[PDB]
């Protein structure tokens, strides 16, 4: 009956509001995506219930034990009928789970501390002062993994070997990592965050050089679902109708601090 | 069973080579979808035709008749097998086709002359010394038209009674106004091929501003094709190995001449 929605707390897609331990339900987030699948829910007619996804991953097959997490494991298990998420569209998901167009458009890129001597990826990889890592769980993680690219797989063989670990629990520890290196720690991370990060104080990290390379964010349903045909449509009548481009505005850009 | 790919002459996606006089079938084209075409056979083992789409068009469905149109309309009917062109994914098209996902995210842009007194869409719609228009049969010109933005609005009640017509049946007469006119026409366009423009001697036009919109292209194949599934993994493999950019790079600046 009631569509269970999972998701993850990762600002400003999913975020606690500040009286949410007096609301219940979807009353208790806020952010992006709690209004993209408000949005998707009205447009399709269906009650939905928000749950962030239990062990706070987005979704990797485990080798040995074939296990997926996360996001996706929840989807491919049956724990939820549909991810409303940062979730990025890749082929091995594809393979196990459905995906929607993408809702937003990004990329791989580099943030730093204001001041940093980097410009670009190559820049990283060839000298060792400054350590750059990324998220541990995720897209962008298995990018540097499975690149035949050069420059990038001379970045993975660092970063894999690194010690300490050069990777990262979740987005804001790599940011309070970056604004805390004085300079010594770049940060590898999704496009889009990257611009919401530089537009909150203190003001002090920025996006440098162009993306590494091009994806999207997609929702997504178990391969099959009777949700999937809609949903895909949903989002493409939403961003034709320009919200999409409205949400991002209202959580970037007119929520900036900088 | 060969498959009939329906494509279109739009440059640098497909265009006839210097010495298509020798050469016959598949070898009489080059371009970024020709390379793209030859990737996906071989990676989905199937062997293809490319045959450029009767009426020169993307695809619309006539108010009156019903009847689609172009690239959408071959497949639709069966005429066609699949489409690798610069097809937008739109809302009409995928309720009636298959689109895997993007092989290429773009937006409308803004061409003008050069020296042109234009730098955005509100500039444009403000003044009416300038003429401006769109392509036919295309999303960009239904953009417009279904657009509720204040702006891009006030420019379609401008573009839609314009006398004489701002619109153009092809690309190539919609750069060649612009080139021809003194700078009085500015040219409503997507950004790759705005980009490409730049980059063509004689080095006249100037995209500017940024992209108003934000959409893609996709690999096109009609509902129920079992090519549709295989052809969307393939496209995701594809861009996953950065081949992708390697022929945005190869098609667009290699080959660039300003
Ligand atoms: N979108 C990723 C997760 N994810 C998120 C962020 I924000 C980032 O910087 N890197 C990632 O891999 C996925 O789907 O795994
Ligand atoms: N991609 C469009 C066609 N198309 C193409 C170009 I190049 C443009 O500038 N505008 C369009 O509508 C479609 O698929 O209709
Ligand atoms: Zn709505
Ligand atoms: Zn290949
Ligand atoms: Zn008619």
């Amino acid at each position: 009956k009631t569509v269970v929605v999972t998701t993850i707390l990762e600002s400003p897609y999913v975020m606690m509001k500040k009286n949410h331990e007096m609301l219940e339900g979807n009353e208790r987030y806020e952010g992006y995506c709690v209004d993209l699948a408000a949005e998707i829910a009205k447009h399709c007619g269906f009650k939905y219930k928000l749950t962030i996804v239990g062990d706070g991953k987005y979704g990797a097959r485990d080798a040995d034990t074939k296990i997926w997490n996360g996001m996706v494991g929840e989807l491919v298990y049956g724990k939820a009928d549909i991810a409303i998420a940062p979730l990025t569209i890749t082929l091995v998901r594809e393979e196990v789970i459905d995906f929607s167009k993408p809702f937003m458009s990004l990329g791989i890129s580099i943030m730093i501390k204001k001041g940093t001597p980097i410009e670009s990826a190559e820049d990283l990889s060839k000298q060792t002062e400054i350590a750059y890592g990324t998220l541990d769980s995720g897209s962008t993680k298995e990018f540097f993994r499975r690149s035949k690219i050069a420059v990038f797989d001379k970045m993975w063989t660092y970063m894999r070997s690194a010690e300490p670990s050069v990777f990262v629990r979740t987005t804001a520890e790599g940011v309070a990592r970056v604004r805390k290196s004085k300079g010594k720690y770049a940060y590898l991370l999704e496009s889009t965050m990257n611009e919401y990060i530089e537009q909150r104080k203190p003001c002090d990290t920025m996006k440098v050089g162009g993306n590494l390379d091009s994806k999207g964010y997609g929702i997504a349903t178990p391969k099959g679902s009777s949700l999937g045909n809609a949903v895909n449509l949903a989002v493409l009548k939403l961003n034709e109708q320009g919200l999409l481009d409205k949400l991002k505005n209202k959580w970037w850009y007119d929520k900036g601090e900088c």
